[PDB]
């Protein structure tokens, strides 16, 4: 609880200018859907549901270009 100590610089999602869409509730159970270039749109079909996304920024939120919010299981991380 109370020990102000630093945390190691660890492997995190690095802004690699591509958003990689995964079906994953966690960054562990993630299933590789596709790689989208930052600044491009992509129809993500998962479970027979198409999510038209736009890889807005290299933080890689899953923001649908159709105006929707995606399910919690739909993740994106920069490659």
């Amino acid at each position: 609880s109370g020990r102000e100590n630093l945390y190691f610089q660890g492997h995190m999602a690095a802004p690699a200018r591509s958003c990689v869409y995964y079906d994953g509730h966690l960054p562990a159970t993630r299933v590789l859907l596709m790689y989208v270039r930052i600044g491009n749109t992509a129809t993500i079909t998962a479970r027979g549901h198409e999510f038209e996304v736009e890889a807005k920024d290299q933080n890689c939120k899953v923001i649908l270009t159709n105006g929707k919010q995606a399910p919690d299981w739909l993740a994106a991380e920069p490659y």
